[PDB]
């Protein structure tokens, strides 16, 4: 409901290959609090396909180990929003991104805007990026954020950022 | 972590009583990730002794249960620092309180400053105090931080902020 930056005319073809994730926040304290979380994801790869959808490469901690996991976003009529079913989350708004540097996104349920949302801060390469984190610190300033984690070039190039 | 002009002329006597964890942020992400996390403590209250030393009894989930501790903070010659023997953490310092809203606090381990760094928001009663917030955040600025969390006030009247 809140409205927050988009990315107007996002070109998926060009987020194609690695990012990392560099930040992390979310609106209830359980999504993020601890390794096991559930919306504790570290994208490691952006996929779009043929159709125009993405896939979503990941790394997420469950049951002592690092484990990789893919989602499947399905577009929609909007460039920068894309429907799923995982992490029980049922969407993925593109905020912004320059491509070659930085990108920012959110998934949410809209069932359950409040209790549901996550954004992240994606960066291209493994260093703490200072106009990423200030464009995803602006981006978020009204949203009813209560978790933040920041993470360093080692747990960037870490498996699950370890 | 450093004595500021803020800190100078604190009463110990007049810290008594009900406190609430409102906020909470470290320099270490795996000090405060998951309720088990070794710094993830509630202050329920403070306990100035009339030798002004203070006991700070605080909720920490540990062994899958809610259990209550007491921590002892042995006065030094600085009204606003304390010694400590818990938590891997050997320093407690007041950083600013106007005794009847709240109180700002970190501690670290002396041996290892920037890898122990936590500190906390206190409010008297179980409700956001986006002032107090303010204040905390301004405090943290020049504070390596990579995880903050702040709480709600149902969290805030529960066992373990839960």
């Amino acid at each position: 409901i809140i409205v927050t930056q988009t990315m107007k005319g996002l070109d998926i073809q060009k987020v194609a290959g690695t990012w990392y994730s560099l930040a992390m926040a979310a609106s209830d304290i359980s999504l993020l609090d601890a390794q096991s979380a559930p919306l504790r994801v570290y994208v490691e790869e952006l996929k779009p396909t043929p159709e125009g959808n993405l896939e979503i490469l990941l790394q997420k901690w469950e049951n002592g180990e690092c484990a990789q996991k893919k989602i499947i976003a399905e577009k929609t009529k909007i460039p920068a929003v894309f429907k799923i079913d995982a992490l029980n989350e049922n969407k993925v708004l593109v905020l912004d991104t320059d491509y070659k540097k930085y990108l920012l996104f959110c998934m949410e349920n809209s069932a359950e805007p409040e209790q549901s949302l996550a954004c992240q801060c994606l960066v291209r390469t493994p260093e703490v990026d200072k106009e990423a984190l200030e464009k995803f610190d602006k981006a978020l300033k009204a949203l009813p954020m209560h978790i933040r984690l920041a993470f360093n070039p080692t747990q960037l190039e870490g498996q699950c950022h370890v």
